[PDB]
């Protein structure tokens, strides 16, 4: 190997798999890889090949000093971590942008640290307000409740608060480019590359579709946890209301359908995505970014309004309200995505500009940089 | 670049393992990466992260037409999947023979992959040379003929390349390589090893010197007990795989039904193994000295004699052996540290060889050609 590298994602599917190609990427340039997860997660980092490194109690994430739980810096799992971190030594943390699990014991290590987004910079740009707002009151004013909390955590381990520990050296940024939210980091452009969970093409996915194909959809975190409800319901009748096949994700859960529905418990989205010409979804950061790397209109029901809103303004999709949304609407939104060939033609431009920026191939070379440097 | 690519593997752990680096290195390039396999092993393909596409029927290891999926049933499917896809490329284990006869029929560049020693390739040039040498109307080729007929079903002809390839990844150190003259595209091999989870007993540091005894690979007779009880006449530990009733483990023997191999292995001071090519690699790129008890079937004896040829390994003949010859070979490992300062070597020269990282763009050349 070269560099040992450790991931500190939060054990949340969405989470996990947006960082499993970079993680799979570094591996492919031989450098050794290991995922710090809960224990009850284990077998979703390693259903994606990636080596597993349990830490601390079991964690139903999904059901929930709760705070501390949540961001992976209670002692039970911080100690455990940094146990662990100690005798491996790695040269580079990568850290999902809502856990302090992996900056604190990076810092504490002397290791690189890098943080991964996975949504639009919310706390990056929250923080540069704060350091905005502090930097003008007179210093003997200049409180910071998040600067001292993660302090008290870093001295546990004789080390001290820096800035980078909230925003990372680098955060790698799996968003296009122009819909990030404006704030003065060091951002590592990357292409996003789907990984969506274990994927079988079954056989009718082989064939073209002899007509239009829509896939119903929401994010498998979102789908845990999950009257009302009649939403579901209503954009799956509403849709079947075009000559269109309809493929929907859901529970043992109904209900009497359309004849040109489709439903199944999962199915391989990415793969499924190549066969659609419309996608209608709830606005997870993997669906739409699986649907917008595939160049696949979208219809969202809302981060999420914001990234539907950025993605209607280059009129790749169109939004609907949760909230107040008819059967009709969804019928004539539909109608739109399909039939106006502009929505199809700006998905494709989006598509292409995702497909120049660097992937996670590309971006190991520069990872192995900032950490000789 | 974007390409479409499709892996053909030999449906056993140890052929797919030896493939998943480079197919997650084409994936996390942003190509679109597909994995061709019999239904029964879905299962081994999702659990490395990657797509599998269900093609033919049960397969448990016609005959040798199944064996090298060139079976109607397997080619067929195959075929009908990949008329749609239209990979750009194909990448196939040495011992089948659907990926490039499917490669061939679309047009689609394609490469070979080895897992072990070119020994086809070796027999194959052989062959192609006692050929030259007879007048034409002599110079049969049961194996072109035999393949010629499987491209005919599809309209396709017969070419030398669907026997070697266009080009031949080979992840075996090259200084082990069988002198063929073919395009060989050397690549660092990148251990996968199945499911890897870090056990607590594997977070405390060593206290003696842990010697690992693993069957050489999932495949999977009590010459295991030889070597367990032989190994334990020195102060080690070991760490042994399996369930099963032969009596008393002496007290230093630590079983474990499942071992994550490659984290096992950068901790151990030996490996003893029966010469299998995941696990030889394995330990060679983590630098551990091995003692090979090869068989078998194929290229193991060549293989562990090579690495006891740079002095790297010891070497016991099975049927033969015994237990002195165990822990006198044994001991030599742990007390001369020249088999530790040449795995050493080895490891170093595996570690400047391109990546499965730095063949990516070799192969995006390749297609574009």
């Amino acid at each position: 190997s070269h560099m040992r590298v450790l991931f500190t994602p939060l054990p949340a599917s969405s989470h996990f798999f947006n960082l499993v190609p970079l993680a799979w990427a570094l591996r492919a340039a031989g450098h050794e890889v290991r995922v710090a997860i809960c224990p009850n997660m284990v077998s979703m980092v390693t259903g994606a090949g990636l080596t597993a490194v349990p830490v601390g109690d079991e964690l139903d994430l999904i059901s929930l000093d709760a705070v501390e739980q949540l961001h992976l810096v209670d002692d039970r799992s911080l100690d455990d971590l940094m146990g662990f971190a100690e005798k491996w030594q790695p040269d580079l943390v990568v850290w999902d942008a809502m856990v302090c699990s992996g900056p604190v014991v990076a810092r504490a290590l002397g290791a690189r640290h890098v943080r991964m987004l996975v949504a639009l910079d919310v706390s990056g740009w929250l923080r540069s307000g704060f350091l905005e707002y502090q930097e003008s009151k007179p210093p003997e004013q200049r409180v910071d409740p998040l600067g001292t909390w993660l302090g008290a955590k870093l001295a546990k381990f004789g080390a001290t608060f820096d800035e980078e520990i909230v925003t990372g050296q680098a955060t790698i940024d799996p968003i296009p480019s122009w819909m990030r939210l404006p704030v003065d980091l060091d951002y590592i452009s990357m292409r996003f590359v789907p990984y969506n969970g274990p994927a079988v093409l079954p056989e009718w996915l082989r064939e073209r579709p002899t007509k239009p194909r829509v896939c119903i959809t929401r994010g498998l975190t979102k789908r845990r946890l999950s009257q009302e409800q009649a939403m579901v319901e209503r954009l799956l009748r509403g849709a079947a209301r075009l000559d269109v096949e309809v493929i929907a994700t859901l529970s043992d859960d109904e209900v009497e359908l359309p004849s040109n529905v489709r439903v199944h418990e999962y199915v391989p989205l990415n793969e499924l995505l190549e066969s659609c010409s419309v996608i209608i979804h709830h606005g997870s950061t993997t669906t739409q970014e699986t649907a917008t790397v595939n160049g696949v209109p979208q219809l969202i029901l809302p981060d999420e309004s914001r990234r539907a809103e950025l993605l209607a303004d280059r009129g790749a999709g169109l939004v609907l309200d949760p909230a107040t949304f008819t059967e009709d609407d969804v019928r004539g939104q539909l109608a739109r995505l399909l039939d106006e060939p502009s929505f199809a033609a700006n998905a494709a431009l989006i598509r292409r500009e995702i497909e120049e920026s660097p992937s996670p191939h590309d971006i190991v070379p520069r990872l192995e940089k900032l950490v000789a440097e």
